[PDB]
């Protein structure tokens, strides 16, 4: 099975790979985490990607196709996260998929308002020596546990993915309505009732 996990920034669908990840034993591609260690770990594919993360803006179609064909997993079945972002991301990935004798089985639309978006992100806060995912009002660190702010989850940038969101990213949502494939999440539900939909939708 093969799933992708499509929305606005700040939606809830890393969380929800994780989980799903984690519980039901998944690969999880996160364009964004992946992006992030490159970018960490001073690689030709991090330097390059750098700058477009910190401004907002998508890192270029041939990059993200390259770093999708490096991880994609000769087994098992996979979450793409934060993945496909544009039409041309989303072609690629069907030939990718059609020279393996695969298909995108389900694609999750997480959806949430504006109001909730902004929210969301800018109440974000990660741990940096684990990598997990808090918020300040739903779901805060524990006491005592030193977590950073993204840089692209100030107010200015998150202004900017949203804007590049309905740009060249909510075009998806036509694209897979087309195949029959497009499942709707209301994402702006709690974690726990988010994720008995995303149970319920996958089968
Ligand atoms: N599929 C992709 N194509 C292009 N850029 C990407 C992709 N996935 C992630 N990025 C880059 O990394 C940034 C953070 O992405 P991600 O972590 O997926 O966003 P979010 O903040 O919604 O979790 C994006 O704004 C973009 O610069
Ligand atoms: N269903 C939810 N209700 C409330 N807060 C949530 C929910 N899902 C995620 N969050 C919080 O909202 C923020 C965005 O979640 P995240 O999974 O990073 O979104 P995405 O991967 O779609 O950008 C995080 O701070 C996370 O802890």
């Amino acid at each position: 099975m093969i799933l992708v996990f499509l929305g606005p920034p700040g939606a809830g669908k890393g969380t929800q790979a994780k989980r799903l990840a984690k519980e039901k034993g998944f690969v999880h591609i996160s364009t964004g985490d992946i992006l992030r260690e490159a970018v960490q770990k001073g690689t030709p594919l991090g330097k390059k990607a750098k700058e477009y993360m910190e401004r907002g803006e998508l890192v270029p179609d041939d990059l993200i196709i390259a770093l999708i064909e490096e991880v994609f997993p000769k087994h098992g079945n996979v979450i793409f996260d934060g993945f496909p972002r544009t039409v041309k991301q989303a072609e690629a990935l069907d030939e990718m998929l059609e020279k393996k004798g695969l298909k995108v089985d389900h694609v999750l639309l997480f959806e949430v308002p504006d109001e909730v978006v902004i929210e969301r992100l800018s109440g974000r806060r990660i741990n940096p020596e684990t990598g997990e995912v808090y918020h300040v009002k739903y779901n805060p660190p524990p006491p005592g546990v030193k977590v950073i702010q993204r840089e692209d989850d100030k107010p200015e940038v998150i202004k900017k993915r949203l804007e590049v969101y309905r740009e060249q990213t909510a075009p998806l949502i036509e694209y897979y309505k087309k195949k029959g494939i497009l499942r709707i999440i209301d994402a702006s539900k709690p974690v726990e009732e988010v994720y008995r939909q995303v149970l319920e939708v996958i089968g």
